[PDB]
C-alpha cells in the first residue's frame, strides 16, 4: 500500500509556501533533497511534540518531472493551463517544486524551510515565498471564514488521492496553487449584504444562503460542481491569509488538492470563462491572481525510494 | 456507511434539546435533517482545531413514521415505562433529539440557534438540558462519571448497528433520561455509606471489591452478561446540570447502543430488581423526570433526504 | 482597605445570584456574609493557577438597615424606576448579590452551592442567570461588548469609593438589569443599521467617526462628560445568556461604579431621553426585566461582621 | 487481539517500576493482572480529555513459567549479558514491568500507588524510576531523543508479534536498561566531538551525511539491515532522570519489538563492535547498571485471566 | 527599596528543594556562587518564557552566616529548635544552604539545580533533594486541598516580609523546613470522616468545619494562632508532595516562610507539645517529621551586592 | 499621575516594527491618529482577551517631534547619530513614527496595522515594516537566546521610564531601532566555541562565560557598561527575529529602550568604534546594521490629550 504525503491533514495556524525552478545542471542535487524531505522533516519536528504539527508536502512540476525522472509519468500532469477571461486572467507562472509546509508555529516552518533550502542553494532559483497566518476564526483577507466545506475523512481520501485510475502513481495527488491579492478598497466599497451575495454565505456566521437568493454568480454557486453521473466533484483547499500593511498587499494564497486536475481546473474554467448563467465569479472582481501552478505531489514511499 | 458522531469523547459543554413535531411541520423537519450536517461545519469551522463541536441527531419511533415511508430500524419503539413497586422510568414525548457538544458551550448554543431558527413553527421544545463538566469528569453525586465506558473497537461494536440490520448500519440507538438528585438526603450518608451505593471509591474512583459490593450497588445491577458470556457495554455520555436557586442538581443521562435491548435490560434491573436487589440504591436519591428513546441513523442517511 | 474583586476582568464564565432575606433571616445572612471570603478561597484553591475564581458580595438599601446599625454608604439608596414616554426601566426586589465569575462553570456553581446552602430556609431566590462568553466577547447583537472599560488607575478612580465617602472606601456600587433581546427584529436590519443603532462597526469593533455617529445611537447616549471636562466611566461585567427553545436571547448588565449617580444619569438618557435623541435605539431590541441596585463593601467590611 | 498501548508515543512524566514475585505471591499478582486496566480507567478517566495516562505491564521469562500453564511466547528468555572487551550489558532480577506515562507526573504516581497496594505483601521493589522531559524532547547528553522510531504501519510491522507466533498475536517484548552518564567526561568534549559520537547535529537534530558520519558513531551502529534489505527497527520511549545530589544523570532505556532478536543485535552491535567498529562511543559515556527483558501480552490475554 | 527574592510567589507544579552543608575551607566558592545565583536562574529561566515561572529561592543557616559574613546577622536568626514532645519530637538536621526551585516544569528545576551544584562541587555536601509535583486539585498526599489560607496581596507581604523591625535585613524573609513521611496505610483506614476531624476540613469540598464541630486537635485548630493584637499570626506555606511507591514513601515537604521565626515556633510548638486543650496535632500521629531546618532569605540586593 | 505605554511589557511570540515618514502636509492627519491610537488598540484587543496580549507602543523622531508640536521637547530627543567605524558603521535612515505592535498571535498585530495604516494613508509614506516571530526558547538567528540580561520589576522601570530628570515627559522612554541581517553562511563555518566566544554566553544552556574566558571583544563584554556611580547601565531589549529563506535573508530587529538614549548610544559607541583592549564588537562581523533610528515614546496621556 502506498503511503500518501500529508496531504489530507488539517490547517493550521502558520504555513509557508516556497516554490522555485531547478536550475541547469541542479538536478542531481534536488533529487539527492527529495530522497532526504522526510528525514529532515522529522529531524525538525521531533523537537516540538506533540503539538507542533509539523509537515511538509513536496510537490513537482510537469517540466521538472521530465528532467528529474525517466518511464511512466502521472496521467494528468502538465504544465498550469493559462485561462484567458473576456475579463479575468489566470495566468501560469514558473515554478518546478513547491513545498508546501505547516506547523503550528512559524518557526517550526522556518526552521524546516531553512534546512531545504540549504540544501538546495546553488541548484535552484526562488520564484515565490509566502508566509501564511491564520486571521481570526479561520477567515480570510475578505473577511469570510475561508474552509467550511472541505471534504473530511473517506469523502476526502475519495477526492484527494489518486487511485486505480492511474495505479502506477496511487497514493500521489495534484495541486494547483494561485497566489491572489484583493482590492479592499473596492470591497469595502461593498454592504456586507453585497459581499455576501459575491460569496454565497453570511458573513459572521458562515451559514450557507438558501438556493433562492443565492446568486448564480456567487463564488459557491460556481464552484459547485457535480459530475455526469451526480457526484459531487470537490477538492480540498488550504488556503492561507498572508499581507503587507505598508504595501497594501492582502492575498489569499489558494492551494488546492485533488485527485486530478480535471476537478480544479473545471472549478477554475467556471470561475473565469463563466457559464451559460453567470459571466464570471464576481469574488474575481475583488480578487487578482498573480501565479499559477500544478504539481504533482507523489506518494511518500516514491520520494524515499530515490 | 458514516456514522455520526455518537463514539466520540465527553466534552466540558453540551446542549440536550428534545423537540417534537407539530402536526404539518414535518416537511420542514425533513429540510432541516438534510442541512444539520451542513449547519455543524459552518458554526464549527470556525473554531478549529479546539472546538470540537458535534451534533448528533435521533428520531423517535412515532415520528420515525410520520417522517418516512420505507423500513424502520429493527429495535426502533417508543420508550418503555417501568412501574416498580417503588420507582418508576416515566416515557415522555420527544420526537427530535439533538445532542451538541463542543469544548465551549457558546459553539453548542450558536448551533442550537440555527437549527431551531430553521424549526421554528414547525416543532414544540419539550427539553433543553446546558450540561458542563464538574471538577475531574465528576457527577452531582460527587462520583466520577464514565469510567467503565468502551473505547476503541469495543465501542465500536457495542454502539453501531452492523450485519444484524444491514439497511441502518452505522446508526445507533439513544435513550435519555434527566435526573434530578436529592442532594440533601445524599449527603446526610457518610462516604462510606455512598461508595457502597454506587459501587465504587469515591474520591479515587476505584471499584470495590466483589467481597464488599452490595447486589443493590449500582455497579452490580448495571453490570450484564450475554449469554455468550461477554459483558453487554453501552456508551455513556452523561453531564451535569443544575440551577442552585431551585435546588435543582441533576444527571442528564444519554447512553448509546448498538440495540435498545442492552440499555432497556440495566433499566429492567434498576428499576424492577433482581433475585438478590429490589431495585438500585441510586434511585433512592435520584428521580427521572423524562424517558425517551431515539435511533441516530448513520449521517449518509440524513444527507441523502 | 481592601476591596472586593470589583476591578478584574471578565472571564467566560458566571453566576449571578439574586434574593431576598426573609423575615427572621437576618442572623444567618451575616453569619454567611462573614464566611463568604473563606468559602471563595475553599472552592477557588483547588482550581489554581488558572481558575480565577471570584465572588462579589452586594447588598440593598433596604436590606442594609435591617442587617446593620450605624452608618449607610452615602449613595445607597433602592433602584429607581424610569417611566420614559415609550421605554421603562422596572425596578425589582434584591436583598442581596452575589456576582461569582470564573473561567469554568464549575467553580461558580460548586461556590453558588456553597452559600446557597448555608442560606437556605433563609433566602428566597429572585434570580440566577448562568452567562457565557460568546466568540469574541461579544454580546447576542453580536457586538463586541467591554471594550471601552476603563483600566488600571482610572478604573480604580472610576469605580472605588474614596475620601467622600471615607467609612466606606474601597466599596463599589453596582447596577444590575437582566435584558432580553428580541433577536427577530434586530436581524431584520441590514449591519449597517445595526452599526448605527450601537454606534460602533459589528465586525472590527472600531468607533463610528463622530460625523456619522447618530445621536441616538447607544455609544452618543453613554458617554457623558462630567463638571471638568472628562468622561463619566464605569466598569461592566456584561455577560450573554440564554434558552434556544424559549426564545431567550439576553444580556445580564451589570455595571459598577463609585457613584451611583453615574449609572443613573446614562440610564435617564437611555430611557427618557434627550433634547437631541428621543431614547437609545438599542432599547427598541432589549427590554429589561429586573433593575437592581446594591453596594458592594470593601472586603474587611465583611470579614468583621 | 487488542494491544497494550505499545504503540503510543513520549510523554512529558513516566514512572518505570520493575519488581520481582516473592514466595507464594503468584495468586495475588495474577489477581493484579486482570485488573490493571481497570485500575488504569479508574484514574486515567479523571483527566480526561488530556491526561494521556497508559499502563504497558511486562512479564519475564521466569516468571511466565511461575504464573501460566501451556504456551509460552517464542521469544522470551532472560535477558542475556553482555561481556564486552571494554563495556558490560549487565542482567538484573526483574519478574514484572510496570511502565506507567502520562502528561502529568500525578496521574502516573496515583496509578502506581494502586498497583503497588494491590501488590504489598508478594513483590520486592528492583528499580523504580521517575522520567521526565528534558526541553524539546532532549536526554541528558543534550541531544534530541527519538526522532527516528517509526510511526504508523511501520510501527505497528516493527513492534506486534503477528502470525510468527499467532496464540501471542498483540504482544510485544520490551527490554530496559538503566543508563547513568558522565556528564563531565561529556562535557569535557566540543560539541563538534559530541556530533561525531552520536550521529547527528545537536542543536538541530539533522543526521550528518553519511561522508562524515564515523562508523563507531552511535546512528551508524543501531542502524541494521536484515537479509530482506529491510531496516530493522525498534520503538524507544526513553526518558532522562536524575538527582544532582548525587550526580546522577541518566537515560532510562526501554524498547519495544517484534522479537528481542531486532533489540540484541543492536545491543551486540554496540557492546561488542563490528569489523569496523571496537564499540559504541555513547557506552564510553554511558554504563548501563540494570537489564531486564520483558514480554508484554495483549491486553485481552491480561483481562482473560 | 529592598527587592525581596520570590519569597511572595504562588504555588507551582514542579519544585525541587536542595538543603546542603558548606565544608570547610568552601566558603569562597559559595560567596561567589551566592552572587551568581540570579543570574543563573534569568539564563536557564529566560528559556522558557513566558509560562515557565522558574524562580529560586536562596536561605542560609545560622551557622553559615557566621562562616559566610561578618557585621550585622539577622536578629530572627538561630539554628532549628528541636521540639523533644512526650510522643512526637520534631528532629533539627543539618542544613547551612536551602534552594528551594520552582516551574511549572521540572526540567527548569532541575537545569538549574544542576548549574548551581555544578559550581558548587567539592565545596558542599548534600543532605537533602526533594523533587515535589502537583497532586491533583492542589492536594497532599493526605488527600486533602493543601495551601488554602495561605495570606494573598498585602497581607502575605507583612506575614512574610522583613520591615522597619531589622531595617538592615528589610526584604528577607525566614524559611522552615520539615520532611514529612506519611504513614498511608494507617491514614486509608480511617473513614473519611475521621480523617476531616484530624485535618478540620471537609475532604473533597475543601470547606472549613464549623467552630462547633470542629476537635480541638485537629490540624487547623492548632495552627490557627491569634497574636496579641488578637490578630491571626499567619504564615506562606509552599507545601509540596514527593514520594517513591517502591519504599512505601508518602511525603509532604513542608516550607514555611514568615517574617519572625516566632510565628512558625509557635504553631510548631501547638504541634509537638499541644495545649491544655489537646495532647499534640492528631497529624502527626499519621506523619513523622525526619528533617528540620531554618534559614533567612535575603533581599535579592544582599546577594548580588557581595 | 503619568501612565506610560506598554514599554515595560514582555516580549510575546509575534511582532510588527512600522517606521513611516510623515509626508509635506501630513501632520494634522497624523496628530488625529495619535490621538486615535489607544482606541484602536481596545478596538482590536479587547476581542482576543484574556490571551491576545496585544499592545502597540508609538514613538515620535526627532525632526518629527518640531513639525508636530509646539512647545517642550524631551531633553533627550534628537536624530540618530551615525557612527562611522574603521570597519563597521551604523547608518542613520530615515524615519518620523515608530509603531511597535505585539501580541501572541500575529493576526491581531496585522489587524491593529491594518487600522493605523488606513488612517495615515496619503500622510506617510512606510520605510520599513518587518514581521517578527519567536525562534524556539527565546533564540535569535544566530542560535543563542537574546534578552536573558534584560532587567525587570523596579529594576526596569528605573531604566527605561523618565522622571524627575524632565518632569514633562516623565513616564516616557526612548527607543532606538536597528534591523540587522546576518551572514548566516560565515557564522555557521564557526564551531560552536567560536561562536560562544564571538557573544559571549553558552549556546545551548545560555550561561555567561565567566570573567577568566569571556574575550574583551565579545558582545557580552562591550555592552556591559557601568556609569561613574559604579552601576550598571541597562536598556530593555524587545529584538525580533525574521527573515525570507529564499532571499536569504536572516535578520535581528533591534530595539532598545532606555531612560536616555545616551545609555544606548555608550553601547553603539563600545560597538562600533571599540574600546582600548577591543577594535569592535566581534558579533558585528556577522550583521549588518541597514537602519537606525531614535524615537521618543511618549506617555500615554501625553497622546491621548491631544
Ligand atoms: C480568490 C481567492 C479565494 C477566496 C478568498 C475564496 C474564498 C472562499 C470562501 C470564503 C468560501 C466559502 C466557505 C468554504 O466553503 O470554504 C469558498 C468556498 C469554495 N471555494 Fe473559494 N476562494 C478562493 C479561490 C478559490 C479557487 C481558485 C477555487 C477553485 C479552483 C475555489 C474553490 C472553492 C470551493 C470548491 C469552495 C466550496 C464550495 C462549496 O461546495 O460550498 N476557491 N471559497
Ligand atoms: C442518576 C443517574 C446516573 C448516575 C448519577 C450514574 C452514575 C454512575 C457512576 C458514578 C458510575 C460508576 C463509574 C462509571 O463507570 O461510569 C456508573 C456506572 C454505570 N452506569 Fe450509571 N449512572 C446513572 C444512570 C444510569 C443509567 C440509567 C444506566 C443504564 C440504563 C447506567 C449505566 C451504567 C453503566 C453501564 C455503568 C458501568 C458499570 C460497570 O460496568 O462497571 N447508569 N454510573
Ligand atoms: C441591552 C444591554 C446592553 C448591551 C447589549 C450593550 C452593548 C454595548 C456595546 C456593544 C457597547 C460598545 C462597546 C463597548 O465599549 O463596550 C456598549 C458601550 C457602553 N455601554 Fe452598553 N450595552 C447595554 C446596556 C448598557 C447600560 C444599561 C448601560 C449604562 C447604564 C451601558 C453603558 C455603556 C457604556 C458606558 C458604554 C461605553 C460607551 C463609550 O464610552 O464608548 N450599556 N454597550
Ligand atoms: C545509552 C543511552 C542511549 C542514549 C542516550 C541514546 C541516544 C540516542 C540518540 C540521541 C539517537 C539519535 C536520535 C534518534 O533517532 O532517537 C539515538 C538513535 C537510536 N538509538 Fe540510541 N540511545 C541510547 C541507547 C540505545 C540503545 C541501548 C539502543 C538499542 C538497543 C538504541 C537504539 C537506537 C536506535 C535504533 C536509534 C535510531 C538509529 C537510526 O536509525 O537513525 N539506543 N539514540
Ligand atoms: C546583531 C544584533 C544583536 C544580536 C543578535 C544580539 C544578541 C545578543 C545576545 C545573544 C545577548 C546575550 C543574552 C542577553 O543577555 O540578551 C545580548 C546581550 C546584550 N545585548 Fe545584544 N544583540 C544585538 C545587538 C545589540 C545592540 C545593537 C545593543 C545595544 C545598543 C545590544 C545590547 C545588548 C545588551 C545590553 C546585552 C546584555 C549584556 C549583559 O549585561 O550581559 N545588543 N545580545
Amino acid at each position: 500500500e502506498p503511503e500518501p504525503q500529508m496531504v489530507l491533514s488539517p490547517l493550521t495556524s502558520a504555513a509557508i509556501f516556497l516554490v522555485v525552478t531547478i536550475d541547469s545542471g541542479g538536478e542531481d542535487t534536488v533529487r539527492d533533497l527529495l530522497s532526504d524531505v522526510a528525514s529532515l522533516e522529522r529531524a525538525v519536528g521531533f523537537r516540538a511534540q506533540p503539538d507542533g504539527r509539523l509537515s511538509c508536502v513536496t510537490g513537482i512540476g510537469s517540466e521538472a518531472w521530465d528532467r528529474l525522472f525517466s518511464g511512466a509519468r502521472p496521467a494528468g500532469l502538465h504544465p498550469f493551463r493559462e485561462l484567458d477571461g473576456p475579463v479575468h486572467r489566470a495566468v501560469a507562472t514558473p515554478g518546478d517544486l513547491l513545498f508546501h509546509i505547516r506547523a503550528s508555529r512559524l518557526d517550526l516552518c522556518f526552521a524546516l524551510a531553512t534546512e531545504i533550502m540549504g540544501r538546495l542553494r546553488g541548484a535552484v532559483t526562488p520564484q515565490d515565498e509566502v508566509h501564511g497566518f491564520k486571521y481570526f476564526d479561520e477567515r480570510d483577507m475578505l473577511g469570510f471564514v475561508d474552509g467550511t466545506e472541505n471534504p473530511t475523512g473517506a469523502a476526502a481520501r475519495r477526492a484527494v488521492l489518486v487511485g486505480a485510475e492511474d495505479p502506477a502513481f496511487a497514493g500521489g495527488s495534484y495541486a494547483v496553487v494561485q497566489k491572489y491579492l484583493h482590492d479592499i478598497d473596492a470591497w469595502e466599497g461593498l454592504s456586507v449584504e453585497a459581499q455576501e451575495r459575491v460569496i454565497g454565505r453570511r458573513k459572521m456566521t458562515d451559514v450557507e444562503l438558501s438556493d433562492d437568493v443565492k446568486p448564480a454568480d456567487s463564488h459557491v454557486a460556481l464552484t459547485s460542481v457535480t459530475g455526469p453521473d451526480g457526484s459531487d466533484l470537490e477538492i480540498l483547499r488550504d488556503n492561507m491569509p498572508f499581507g503587507s500593511v505598508g504595501r497594501e498587499e492582502f492575498g489569499t494564497y489558494f492551494i488546492g488538492y485533488a485527485r486530478t486536475p480535471e476537478v480544479t481546473e473545471t472549478m477554475l474554467e467556471r470561475m473565469f470563462l463563466g457559464t451559460a448563467s453567470a459571466p464570471h465569479d464576481r469574488i474575481l472582481d475583488f480578487s487578482t491572481a498573480v501565479t499559477g501552478s500544478l504539481f504533482f505531489t507523489p506518494a511518500a514511499d516514491f520520494l524515499e525510494d530515490l
